[PDB]
DNA sequence: CAGCTCTTTGAGCTG
């Protein structure tokens, strides 16, 4: 099996409040996309909030294009946007192949960087620690899960707090936009933990 | 149709 490390980033969801002062032309942008369902989803697009998918997608992509770029190959991941009670966030589960735990800390806070530059007109998202990477305790190590991880934290969350998710690991392709999938893969999970 | 372009990163589109 492989293994992964999980880095949480806040997404902006208030211009205002989190991009003080931005541009015109970032709101233009955000507005302007139009999102569609595969058709192999089962998900009620009406539930999505497509500006604040389009600042996480753009997020996910210079991500895991700068993370490309360390870990020399294209890197395993299965990432999920949610709508939490206080934050809009993207959970980045991303094979570690390549990148070292201790080296894990400097190549995200870089991305970070990327990320303000060309995401955010060089703005920095009012957003306390808006770029986290999920620790094995408060003050300790990076965490490193296995694929397990996904059925038993990400497949379940139904909407409206699942927004989106995208995937390079076919194993969970249709999983990705499906809500059917995921309890199929999540009731089978349960199944095999309960022994 | 071979590149140029865009909140890209590669493939749709145009000179
Ligand atoms: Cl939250
Ligand atoms: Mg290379
Ligand atoms: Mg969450
Ligand atoms: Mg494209």
């Amino acid at each position: 099996m492989a293994t992964f490390y999980e880095v949480i980033v806040r997404v902006p969801f208030d211009v205002e409040e989190h991009l003080p002062g931005i541009s015109d032309s970032f709101v233009d942008w955000v507005t302007g996309q139009i999102w569609e369902l595969p058709p192999e989803s089962d998900l009620n697009l009406t539930l999505v909030e497509q500006p604040q998918l389009t600042v996480a997608d753009r997020i996910r992509r210079v991500f895991l294009y700068e993370w490309n770029k360390f870990s020399k190959q294209e890197s395993k991941f299965f990432v999920q946007f949610e709508k939490g009670s206080e934050y809009f966030h993207l959970h980045t589960l991303v094979e570690t192949s390549g990148i070292s735990s201790m080296v894990l800390g400097r190549y995200v806070s870089q991305i970070r960087a990327q990320l303000v530059k060309v995401v955010f007109q060089g703005i920095e998202p009012q957003i306390n620690d808006w770029v986290a990477i999920t620790k094995v305790k408060k003050g300790g190590a990076n965490k490193v899960v296995d694929s397990g991880y996904i059925p038993a934290y990400l497949l379940p969350k139904v909407q409206p707090e699942l927004q989106w998710a995208w995937t390079n690991l076919d194993e969970y392709k249709l999983a990705a936009l499906n809500l059917e999938e995921r309890k199929r893969l999540v009731a089978q999970f349960l199944a095999e933990s309960s022994q």
